């Protein structure tokens, strides 16, 4: 039984976490915000101009790999500015406050809707910057491999195509992608023993079909599927996803927390529990469990440096019950 | 991987830890003393007269149950005055200090070579004590049902056995006995999820994990090993070669134990379910240290590890004999 303690809360959509090295805590929430709470006190770390409709605003956001010797801070915005679409920035860290420095990786799809915006960022064990992103309810985007939409991107920290990267020979191709065949994907969580990268994402809502959210074991040039296939195939140009609910779980970010890896789920309002069984290549879950439950929505989910783990309620974008001091940034154990 | 940090040092064999629910930690030293680590600064909770020769001195330590409610800190000590044997007694908490309230269960068997005097204590998810006791060399005793030495006993806090112990109408044997057939067992840990016991002891080398289920006959000294005799349990993990443990506990999702002589904490990746577990594989999680022989989980969630160099068979360096607390 994992026991739960408020860190923070009266937050409007706390997309993210960063735990910076000195212990303070930076805080994405939706509407534009990067909040910072450090001994016991939230301040504005940054504001960033950003289209907040739909489910769209700023989402991910992640340190640099050698923060604060790269005093960096990275963050996924949707944009209007000059042109309505969602982009990677970079902000110059300069201790209590952050300002923007440049953008990283501009034109990623974006539609006045401002659904399916994908978002989820971060720098994976081999310090390249993974991004993924939606295909903005416009489904044939994740198959075309010229879209930066319904993929899961991987860059270097400088913002060029990481080498290596799948399709950086091929023509009409963009080379930043990494996988494709992705609805909207907003998780990625790796391994701690193999490495592997695990993604979660939306599956269809009376769009093709209900249900059938998903975690994916991600694999370079990886085809995942969307909008193709739903679920399970037979069909083996796609790749099946490590588990799906036919019974539809949106969810949030996922984490290994414990040998386990954990999945926070949105419209189900609970942390699942995935316990898994297999090695490097092979692996199936054997049960799912329940960690936590009665908070609402909850969206982002990360293991903190102190080895507890981290949640974040999302009731406040629009979809679900707003209550009281809602929003909070949650310590689980 | 772990990461390590050292809490306090300059302690003399800390045998075992006790976290108090205020912030606190107590400390048990072989040598008779319970020292109080709070906000930064080392103090003595406590001083015991105790037996200290051989492995034997002040041993086990657990808080009561419903502490501080229940101001009750119980020990389990080897002691001569009055006679030479091991006894678990409670000291009533006044805060800062700890004084005698009354033994608990007296007459364990100890001997004046001090050695296998087991000595582990720790109240279960069922809110009773066990206690672990050696078979002061003398491995008959193990299999006798109507000595308390070489087994691990179950009482409930006031020292009386424990309701549905597996021994209670039984003539010739010890009420208080829930399992035999132990050599030296100094190790007790419940899994997270089924609430199964887990222990850990020492035999020549041939040292292992038991699955602790009530009743069971662990057959020492009439096998040591893997077999399949339904009158003896077979060791969970046993160790060819031979690391001496000392205690081990249940973290992030694995069983740790600390090596003694192995210098080393082991993690023991388990596959199974209630009854049925085994080893996947066995990894270092913490070496460097030292003999390693307490190894708790706190209640800030990290892992607390204790060295223990200056028992007499280890290797002694400037401020040796830490308590040292894993990621
Ligand atoms: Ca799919
Ligand atoms: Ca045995
Ligand atoms: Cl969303
Ligand atoms: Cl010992």
């Amino acid at each position: 039984g994992l026991r739960v303690e408020e860190v923070v809360g009266g937050l409007e959509v706390p997309w993210a976490l960063a735990f910076l090295p000195d212990g303070g805590m930076l805080i994405a929430e939706r509407p534009g915000r990067i909040r910072l709470f450090r001994e016991g006190r939230l301040s504005t770390y940054a504001e960033l101009s950003v289209y907040h409709r739909g489910e769209s605003g700023l989402l991910g956001l992640a340190l640099h790999p050698r923060f604060p010797q790269e005093p960096y801070v990275y963050a996924y915005r949707t944009v209007a500015e000059g042109g309505l679409r969602n982009q990677v920035v970079r902000l110059r860290h300069l201790g209590e406050r952050g300002v923007l420095d440049r953008v990283v990786l501009d034109g990623i799809p974006a539609r006045p809707h401002g659904l399916h915006s994908g978002g989820r960022i971060a720098f994976g064990p081999d310090g390249m910057l993974y991004v993924t992103t939606g295909e903005v309810y416009e489904r044939e985007l994740a198959q075309d491999l010229a879209s930066l939409g319904g993929k899961i991107l991987r860059l270097t920290p400088e913002g060029e195509p990481a080498p290596g990267n799948p399709f950086l020979g091929r023509r009409g191709a963009r080379p930043e992608v990494y996988s494709l065949g992705h609805r909207n994907p907003q998780g990625l969580a790796w391994h701690p023993k193999t490495g592997e990268l695990f993604s979660s994402e939306h599956g269809p809502s009376g769009e093709q079909g209900y249900g059938h959210d998903e975690v994916n074991l991600i694999v370079p040039g990886g085809n995942y599927g969307w909008p193709r296939v739903v679920g399970r195939g037979n069909d083996p140009r796609y790749r099946d996803p490590l588990y799906f609910w036919p019974q539809g779980f949106p969810p949030g970010n996922l984490a290994f927390f414990r040998g386990d890896l954990y999945v926070a789920g949105l419209r189900g309002q609970a942390l699942l529990r995935l316990v898994l069984e297999g090695e490097r290549g092979r692996w199936r879950v054997l049960r799912v469990e329940t960690a936590l439950s009665g908070f609402g929505r909850l969206r982002e989910v990360q293991v903190g440096p102190d080895g507890a783990l981290y949640v974040t309620t999302s009731n406040r974008d629009g979809r679900g019950q707003v209550r009281p001091g809602d929003d909070r940034v949650l310590r689980l154990l």
